[PDB]
């Protein structure tokens, strides 16, 4: 039950994906020691609504109270922007943006290293991004999603890191989360052969320590059980006749938007 997007639908997803990437490009100069995550979220929401003329997909979703998710250090995902939570030197911070424009969603996230980097935070982020890139290079018609999950997990584990099991990438379109599930690890339950026109995300969450996670009493914030650092990067893509096209590419990405496997 995976929708195949029309050329028209794909163009709408290009528009929405560009907007989502542009929020991440816009916010970058504000991501500095001393800024609050609450302030970052307000800046993002104002940009999305007032400049992009779009809406945040997260706001109100299952009751989520903010417009973006901002996850620092051992927070794995779903970190809630807060006026009292200040960024500081050495922090690694995920900002995850999902916008709806003209009925279609764009979904992307990246890590920011705040101020003076720690070497371990830098390495975790780099390996996490590399694991996303490796997976993007695999996407083409006929490949199984299982092969991609397996490859992400092998790469990450060889570095002494772990992949979070509880969360996955997803189909995306008129809905935020559509079929298929995109596991970032090997499972016998995964059997999805890719076809041109499918649109989905890849979004591995990678912990420096052990894979186990925990939800806080606020009902939202997820942390590593061992309090190790965690990192995530996310792109939305469309499968093409010969590979894929990344819909949420930024200028700071170092992988081509259009990946072709033809001669
Ligand atoms: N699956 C996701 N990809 N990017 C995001 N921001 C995602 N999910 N966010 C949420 C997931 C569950 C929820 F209740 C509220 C938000
Ligand atoms: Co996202
Ligand atoms: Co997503
Ligand atoms: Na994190």
């Amino acid at each position: 039950a995976i929708s195949i997007k029309t050329p028209e639908d794909i163009e709408k997803m290009r528009v929405a994906g560009r907007l989502a990437a542009e929020v991440l490009e816009m916010i970058e100069p504000y991501v500095k020691p001393g800024v609050s995550t609450g302030e970052l979220d307000r800046i993002c929401n104002d940009y999305i609504v007032n400049e992009q003329h779009a809406v945040s997909a997260c706001l109100g979703y299952h009751g989520y109270p903010k417009s973006v998710c901002i996850s620092i250090n051992e927070v794995v995902c779903h970190g809630i922007p807060d006026d009292a939570k200040l960024l500081k030197d050495g922090d690694i911070v995920n900002i995850d943006v999902t916008v709806i424009k003209d009925g279609f969603h764009g979904d992307t996230s990246k890590m920011f290293i705040v101020g003076k980097p720690t070497i371990m935070g830098e390495r975790l982020c780099r390996i996490t991004q590399e694991s996303l890139y490796l997976a993007l290079r695999m996407v083409k018609p006929g490949i199984n999603l299982r092969e991609i999950g397996a490859a992400i997990q092998k790469f990450v584990e060889a570095e002494g890191f772990s992949v979070v099991r509880e969360y996955c990438g997803h189909g995306i379109g008129r809905g935020f989360h559509e079929e298929p599930q995109v596991l970032h690890y090997d499972s016998r339950e995964t059997n999805v052969v890719l076809k041109p026109g499918m649109t989905f995300t890849i979004e591995p969450m990678v912990n420096a320590g052990k894979k186990e996670i925990r939800t806080m009493k606020d009902g939202w914030t997820v942390k590593t059980k061992d309090r190790s650092l965690s990192a995530q990067y996310e792109h939305t893509i469309v499968v093409t006749d010969n590979g894929c096209e990344i819909l949420t590419l930024r200028k700071d990405d170092t992988i081509p938007a259009i990946i072709s496997h033809d001669e």
